[PDB]
């Protein structure tokens, strides 16, 4: 396909993102590296607004999914790095379980070398006393499956998963994720059978930093075919 030859090596990643969250509005700037290679990806996010409103791993899931690694067995449902590189427009919600809802959007797609996610975040009907804004998230991750399946009436594919974050009392904290991809050039892409992402991630600080980051790691990989 397209994409493919433009992941064959570490590809420098910039991430911005506007939100707000019940009025609480923010800026998010990210930087690192990726590499489809090793499913590979090391990032680190600034708050550059000054305090971010809501918890970092909340914002996990949406700050590329081109840089899962797919076995070569598979790269012909590899459709993320077939939009490339003119990108595409990866929309969600997700519903935090007995809390509030974010909505994104997102242009994903290549400026030059750089491949750039940008996205606006809309978060409403928050519990100003809930674990999101009351802040009672530890600051890890979970693995998780992520599955995806073909949309041919959008020429994109559409997505489900939840994740699972842990609250500081051993509890747990439910986000249901709903997604759908599609392509921003009219070239063609490749539509998948259904299969699924394994993810792992690590959280991080830097300890020199003194703004408000997040430092983050993260593997995955394409199965089940």
């Amino acid at each position: 396909s397209k994409g493919e030859e433009l992941f064959t090596g570490v590809v420098p990643i910039l991430v911005e993102l506007d939100g707000d969250v019940n009025g609480h509005k923010f800026s998010v700037s990210g930087e690192g590296e990726g590499d489809a290679t090793y499913g590979k990806l090391t990032l680190k996010f600034i708050c550059t607004t000054g305090k971010l409103p809501v918890p970092w791993p909340t914002l996990v899931t949406t700050f590329v999914q081109c840089f899962s690694r797919y076995p070569d067995h598979m790269k012909r449902h590899d459709f993320f790095k077939s939009a490339m590189p003119e990108g595409y427009v990866q929309e969600r919600t997700i519903f935090f379980k007995d809390d509030g809802n974010y909505k994104t959007r997102a242009e994903v797609k290549f400026e030059g070398d750089t491949l750039v996610n940008r996205i606006e975040l809309k978060g409403i009907d928050f519990k100003e006393d809930g674990n999101i804004l009351g802040h009672k998230l530890e600051y890890n991750y979970n693995s998780h499956n992520v599955y995806i399946m073909a949309d041919k009436q959008k020429n994109g594919i559409k997505v489900n998963f939840k994740i699972r974050h842990n609250i500081e009392d051993g509890s747990v904290q439910l986000a249901d994720h709903y997604q759908q991809n599609t392509p921003i050039g009219d070239g063609p892409v490749l539509l998948p059978d259904n299969h699924y992402l394994s993810t792992q991630s690590a959280l991080s600080k830097d300890p020199n930093e003194k703004r408000d980051h997040m430092v983050l790691l993260e593997f995955v990989t394409a199965a089940g075919i």
